[PDB]
């Protein structure tokens, strides 16, 4: 079986348990329940490939993220989340990013970066912004929105093909 073990991480709040519920339930998460360390799978077809999806959605709460390095380290390819609305968020990815490099042990590790919320009005975070950090990271820049399914499976699809390419 071909397995991807896929992270995702971010800010809280900004809509990592609501975008990976939607990818693997279909629904959307109205509630902000926060998280401490929660994973899910599923079997889907990418490409014409079966495989298997392992998604730990971790914590982005600092209080709710004991050890949350501990579970990055397996990780394969990270999601890196922020909401358009929500600016800090969007600077708080270059500290997401060094603890995903710390913890592989690498400055080569797969992952795309997601600027969700895409269906609100309240943006701060331009995308020309966002594609910029991108392009300097090396990485893909997808907007999405877990309300309306807008760019979910674009989103955690394109990580897995960033995954195939290292
Ligand atoms: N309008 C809108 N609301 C969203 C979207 N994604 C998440 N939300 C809302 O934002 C809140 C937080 O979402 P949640 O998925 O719990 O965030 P999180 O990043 O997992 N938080 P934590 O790090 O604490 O676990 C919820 O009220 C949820 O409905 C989105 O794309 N659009
Ligand atoms: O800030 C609180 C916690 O996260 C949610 O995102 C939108 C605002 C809500
Ligand atoms: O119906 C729309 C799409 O899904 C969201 O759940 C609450 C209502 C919103
Ligand atoms: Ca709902
Ligand atoms: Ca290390
Ligand atoms: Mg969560």
């Amino acid at each position: 079986m071909t397995e991807y073990k896929l992270v995702v991480v971010g800010a809280g709040g900004v809509g990592k348990s609501a975008l990976t519920i939607q990818l693997i339930q279909n629904h959307f998460v109205d509630e902000y329940d926060p998280t401490i360390e929660d994973s899910y799978r599923k079997q889907v077809v990418i490409d014409g490939e079966t495989c298997l999806l392992d998604i730990l959605d971790t914590a982005g709460q600092e209080e709710y993220s004991a050890m949350r390095d501990q579970y990055m380290r397996t990780g394969e390819g990270f999601l890196c989340v922020f909401a358009i609305n929500n600016t800090k968020s969007f600077e708080d990815i270059h500290q997401y990013r060094e603890q995903i490099k710390r913890v592989k042990d690498s400055d080569d590790v797969p992952m795309v970066l997601v600027g969700n919320k895409c269906d609100l009005a309240a943006r701060t975070v331009e995308s020309r912004q966002a594609q910029d950090l991108a392009r300097s990271y090396g990485i893909p820049y997808i907007e999405t929105s877990a309300k309306t399914r807008q760019g979910v499976e674009d989103a955690f699809y394109t990580l897995v093909r960033e995954i195939r390419q290292h």
